[PDB]
This record gives structure tokens, C-alpha cells and sequence, in this order.
């Protein structure tokens, strides 16, 4: 029969309104810069689609990032090049400040404000109640303007949230497999993390929207507050199905299955099985009660969720009583 078609609730038709430019990223046009106006000091990390730089700049010798891409498709590096000079000044947002082309290996690379290093996975030990709402308001800032911008960052994730502690600063990175929403369109379901990927991934439901970002943020949430990183740990794309499965109960999932006439591999049929719906009361130990609320679950309960349309939006999120005390500070 094939799988019912579904469209975002929100933010749904904004890049039709919007001139091609913007969204046809295959179409633009890049102004190369120089390398020989950056010096790079010392490599930050090692990535599957990149390396990455501190570095400095001789004009007014001031530190930068610099991201030099490993052999990607073209349209793949214009689309992160063009999503990221139309998310330029946003919320939260990683800033491109410039597009230099290598002398040696003669890949482009990109070039970020310098951010305080610091990766959001290390400070989980360390973070107080207060610390988590702050910081999940703050991605929530950056989610729903990118979603507001017609664009799904497709790997939220730990690994990808810049944090500067110390003056409370957050920036939401790695922008190199975001994509922009067009209503009816059919994505690949091969992005994001394995540990964050969305049922309709596992699934194979390629006409997803802006929702994924949430259950990725749900599952970042969830990790912080149960302090159990990652939550669902699954060995591979099957398995992860199966462990998420086992705590939101496999009554809920085959309705899913059922409502969008989803064609399921047949081998989720023998490792899925009979599961029940855990209550997150489950999950609370005695390491992890100061973080647990009934604020907290409340909260990501409507954010992990079978059905893409039934997780909350960014904007929704932002609004839920768990960021009550959050809000009211900012003000
Ligand atoms: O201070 C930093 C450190 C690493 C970074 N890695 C990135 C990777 C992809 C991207 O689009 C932006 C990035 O910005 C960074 C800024
Ligand atoms: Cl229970």
C-alpha cells in the first residue's frame, strides 16, 4: 500500500515563501578566501568528516576554528556552507566567519569564531538541576530558530553542544549533515548518532521533519537526569530499535507501525518481541534524585515518542513548567 504521508506541524511551509536562493544550496556560488591568512596552532580533534584546528588569525591576531572538510560531494559541503550563512546570527548558533580553500590538500575548509572548547559530554558529571533546564533552554533557543529557518540539524547530540561555562554560553555545532524541510520530500534515514537516531530512522520512514531534532534531545535529556550515558544503548540499528522498545513498550510502537503503514524489516519482528511501557520512576536512583523531577518527566516523556508528530516543538519545549524557573531568571 506504502507509507502514509506526514508534514510538520509547524515551521511547514516557510521555504516555500522563501526565494530558491536560499534553499537551492546546489546553485550557490563560494567566495574562496586564503589560507595564508591563518596559521593553524594545534589540532582541537579528529573527526569522520573533517579535522579541526585551533588557529590564529595574522590580521588582527585573533584565535579561530578551523574545520578543513575531508572529500565530500560538492552540493554536501554548499549545503553546510549556505545553512550556515542563513542560520548566521542566530540563537546559540556557531558562527562561520570565513571559507578558506586548503593549499595542501586543496579541500575547503571552514572557518568558526573561536568557542571555549569545552564539550557538553564531560560536564554532564558536573551539572546541577538548575545547570541541565538552563542549558536545554538554551539548545531549545537554537532548535527553534533553525526550525523557524526551515532547517533540521539531523545530529543532535552531546558531541556537537560547545558550552562556555564559565560565562554561560552555548553554541550548537556540526551543521555538515543538516538539511532543509520541504513538505512531502523524502530524506535519507542514515544520519545522525546511532544512540540518537529517531524511530522513523530505525524504522526507514524517510518523510520526517523538524521532530527528529527532538527525540535526539530527548535522548540527551534523559541521559543527564538518569545520569545513564547514553540512555539507549543499542549495539546496532536494529538493536537500538529494541532497547528503546524495551522502555517505551512495543504496544505504542506497532501502532506507530500501523498509523503511517510503515513496511517493517522482518527481522524486527524476532528481537522486538512484547514489551511494556517502564514509568520513569524506574530509572531514579539515589545518584540521580536532584535531578529528577515530576517537572523533568513530565517533559521528556512528551519528548521521546514513537510518533514524530506527537513529540512537542522547540517552541512548545521552551514553554513547558520544567523551564518555569529558567524563564523567569532571564527576565
Ligand atoms: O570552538 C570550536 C571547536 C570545535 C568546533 N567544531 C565544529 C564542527 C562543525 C561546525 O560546523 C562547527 C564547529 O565549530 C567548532 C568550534
Ligand atoms: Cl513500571
Amino acid at each position: 500500500s506504502g507509507p502514509v504521508p506526514s508534514r510538520a506541524r509547524v515551521y511547514t511551509d516557510v521555504n516555500t515563501h522563501r526565494p530558491r536562493e536560499y534553499w537551492d544550496y546546489e546553485s550557490h556560488v563560494v567566495e574562496w578566501g586564503n589560507q595564508d591568512d591563518y596559521q593553524l596552532v594545534r589540532k582541537l580533534g579528529r573527526g569522520k568528516y573533517s579535522e579541526v584546528f585551533e588557529a590564529i588569525n595574522i590580521t588582527n591576531n585573533e584565535k579561530v576554528v578551523v574545520k578543513i572538510l575531508k572529500p565530500v560531494k560538492k552540493k554536501k559541503i554548499k549545503r553546510e556552507i549556505k545553512i550556515l550563512e542563513n542560520l548566521r546570527g542566530g540563537p546559540n548558533i556557531i558562527t562561520l566567519a570565513d571559507i578558506v580553500k586548503d593549499p595542501v590538500s586543496r579541500t575547503p575548509a571552514l572557518v568558526f569564531e573561536h568557542v571555549n572548547n569545552t564539550d557538553f559530554k564531560q560536564l554532564y558529571q558536573t551539572l546541577t538541576d538548575y545547570d541541565i533546564r538552563f542549558y536545554m533552554y538554551e539548545i531549545l533557543k537554537a532548535l527553534d530558530y533553525c526550525h523557524s529557518m526551515g532547517i533540521m540539524h539531523r545530529d543532535v547530540k552531546p558531541h556537537n553542544v560547545m558550552i562556555d561555562h564559565e560565562h554561560r554560553k552555548l553554541r550548537l555545532i556540526d551543521w555538515g549533515l543538516a538539511e532543509f524541510y520541504h513538505p512531502g520530500q523524502e530524506y535519507n534515514v542514515r544520519v545522525a548518532s546511532r544512540y540518537f537516531k529517531g524511530p522513523e530512522l530505525l524504522v526507514d520512514y524517510q518523510m520526517y521533519d523538524y521532530s527528529l531534532d527532538m527525540w535526539s534531545l530527548g535522548c540527551m535529556l534523559a541521559s543527564m537526569i538518569f545520569r545513564k550515558e547514553p540512555f539507549f544503548h543499542g549495539h546496532d540499528n536494529y538493536d537500538q530499535l529494541v532497547r528503546i522498545a524495551k522502555v517505551l513498550g512495543t504496544e505504542d510502537l506497532y501502532d506507530y507501525i500501523d498509523k503511517y503503514n510503515i513496511e517493517l524489516d522482518p527481522r524486527f519482528n524476532d528481537i522486538l518481541g512484547r514489551h511494556s511501557r517502564k514509568r520513569w520512576e524506574r530509572f531514579v536512583h539515589s545518584e540521580n534524585q536532584h535531578l529528577v523531577s515530576p517537572e523533568a518527566l513530565d517533559f521528556l516523556d512528551k519528548l521521546l515518542r514513537y510518533d514524530h508528530q506527537s513529540r512537542l516543538t522547540a517552541r512548545e519545549a521552551m514553554e513547558h513548567p520544567y523551564f518555569y524557573t529558567v524563564v523567569k531568571d532571564q527576565a
